[PDB]
């Protein structure tokens, strides 16, 4: 009941194939070339144990750099000034070209793909969300528009309460694959975003996963790509990436959108050089001059009533899945849980990457060592 979605392969029939259909003809053709989207898998390396630190040129300003990021569950850190990289930091275990996920920086990646197709003309965020997917009619995404998906003003009954396996957030995980099934869990993503409510109140922020997945649904009704590809079309295969990234994918082969992106520090921060480089990358343009220009001017501050963002920005805002601090130097910043952020400091050019695996998702305490770190960095590139 969730309608048309992009084949696997060319004439594959919906869902297919499963864990159970892979080695049978006509899938196995694809299923033999890709079957880490089927089954865990894991590298064996081509090469045959110590942190490396090569933190500049800001390490005089921050003596104490090093410490503070091992600290902070820091695993991969990187400065890049302009098109230089000027700073860097990897955990032993690390290397500087392994790839680390981005939980809900993800987010950021996947609006700046719906940013390339309003570019194009193919999405217009004041339509509704139903005019790109008819079949979230009944749900809590019909009637809002996408602008107001894209900036994650829609109430909705979504208990974060992950503990809970009765939980919105656990239940969107196990739906996807994340978490191990429980019977009567939908069957994939689209599903559990099709069993999603709230009270029909729109306006106010409210920071929630489903949106950027119904984001990713639109994107593929509109291209007719697998969200797999369009992420490489319109993002990925323009940045002159050193790597693929990788993003984990459902049961259909539904990328997970919302936070299942994996890519080396570098490579995220050639997203960060996009943005400050008003739209442009390496292989073509991105998004428009004026979507970045947006997305630097924060959204509606009134919307933006989350106390865990606003205590530290209280001039803070999000909008088109990006956070805006309002902060002095207008810092925009994606984020993602246990300690993930693409930063941007448009004040002196310069994107900071930092990939960490803090023990617990979301405290006040991590994100004030975290937003220490990346404040006191900022202000270390400041012309003197």
């Amino acid at each position: 009941s969730t309608g048309q979605h992009p084949a696997r392969y060319p004439g594959a029939a919906a869902g297919e194939p499963t864990l159970d259909s892979w080695q049978e003809p006509p899938h196995n053709r694809w299923a033999f070339a890709h079957l880490g989207e089927m089954v865990p898998s894991a590298a064996v390396s081509r090469r045959p144990g110590h942190a490396l630190a090569r933190l500049g040129a800001i390490a005089a300003q921050l003596p104490d750099l090093e410490q503070r990021l091992e600290q902070t569950y820091t695993d991969a850190f990187l400065v890049l000034r302009g098109t230089e990289v000027v700073a860097e930091y990897y955990r032993a275990g690390f290397a500087p070209d392994d790839r680390h996920l981005l939980m809900s920086v993800s987010k950021s990646l996947c609006g700046t793909v719906v940013g390339a197709l309003v570019d194009e003309g193919r999405i217009d965020p004041a339509q509704p969300v139903t005019e790109y997917v008819p079949e979230l009619a009944g749900s809590v995404y019909d009637g809002p528009s996408v602008l107001q998906v894209l900036d994650m003003q829609i109430s909705i009954d979504y208990n974060e309460d992950y503990v809970d396996p009765a939980s919105e957030v656990q239940t969107h995980d196990r739906s996807a694959g994340w978490r191990t099934r429980r019977h009567g869990d939908p069957a994939d993503t689209y599903e559990f975003l099709t069993t999603l409510r709230g009270d029909g109140s729109t306006g106010e922020f409210q920071y929630c996963s489903a949106n950027t997945d119904v984001l990713a649904w639109i994107v593929e009704r509109v291209t007719g790509l697998r969200y797999v590809e369009a992420l490489s079309t319109y993002l990925w295969a323009k940045l002159d990436a050193d790597r693929d990234a990788t993003i984990t994918v459902d049961t259909t082969g539904f990328g997970f959108a919302h936070g299942g992106v994996s890519c080396t520090a570098r490579d995220l921060a050639r997203v960060g050089r996009m943005m400050l480089d008003g739209g442009v990358a390496p292989g073509g343009r991105v998004v428009s001059e004026d979507w970045v220009r947006r997305v630097l001017a924060g959204g509606s501050h009134e919307a933006m009533t989350d106390k865990g963002f606003t205590n530290t920005f209280p001039d803070g805002s999000y909008t088109r899945q990006w956070w805006c601090t309002g902060n002095e130097r207008g810092n925009v910043s994606g984020i993602g849980i246990h300690g993930q952020n693409l930063w941007l400091d448009p004040l002196t050019d310069s994107v900071i990457v930092k990939l960490s695996s803090w023990p617990d998702p979301d405290t006040e305490h991590w994100h004030r060592l975290q937003n220490g770190i990346l404040l006191d960095v900022s202000r270390a590139l400041d012309a003197v």
